[PDB]
């Protein structure tokens, strides 16, 4: 099991950690969402399906400069709706093929009312995004770490 992303980088088998640089919408208001579709960008592989199962979860979501202190959102994990900031570890995802499948993450975040001005920095991290990673067959328990950087400003306007 090994994930890389669109442009790209790659974390390995075992796990680790990338960078990854996101583009957002440069204006959004007060009761909008920017919506930040990860599943365009990283991607994911089981090595050996035919004897393997992969099991993958979004094991923690965190929110960091302007994301932290100007707005409030959810994370969209494969269906399923969750506060972001996450408060739990999700439900499992199966990768069972050698074939890249996209990770089903994408961040829905909306302004707080004290949000006005540049709320988000070009180049700044806005996320920590921590994919998990076990199997049916032995003790591997792994960890793919994913900054989140914004590509460039976000304006709240006032
Ligand atoms: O993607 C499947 C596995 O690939 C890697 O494992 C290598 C292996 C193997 C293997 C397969 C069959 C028999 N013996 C060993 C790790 O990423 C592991 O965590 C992962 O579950
Ligand atoms: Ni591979």
């Amino acid at each position: 099991f090994a994930c890389k992303t669109a442009n790209g980088t790659a974390i390995p088998i075992g796990g680790g950690s990338a960078n990854v640089y996101v583009n957002l919408a440069p204006v959004v208001n007060v009761g909008q969402n920017l919506v930040v579709d990860l599943s365009t960008q990283i991607f994911c592989h089981n090595d050996y399906p035919e004897t393997i199962t992969d099991y993958v979860t979004l094991q923690r979501g965190s929110a960091y400069g302007g994301v932290l202190s100007n707005f409030s959102g959810t994370v969209k994990y494969s269906g399923s709706s969750y506060p972001f900031p996450t408060t739990s570890e999700t439900p499992r995802v199966v990768y069972n093929s050698r074939t890249d499948k996209p990770w089903p993450v994408a961040l829905y975040l909306t302004p707080v009312s004290s949000a006005g001005g540049v709320a988000i920095k070009a180049g700044s991290l806005i996320a920590v995004l921590i994919l998990r990673q076990t199997n049916n067959y032995n003790s591997d328990d792994f960890q793919f770490v994913w900054n989140i950087y914004a590509n460039n400003d976000v304006v709240v306007p006032t």
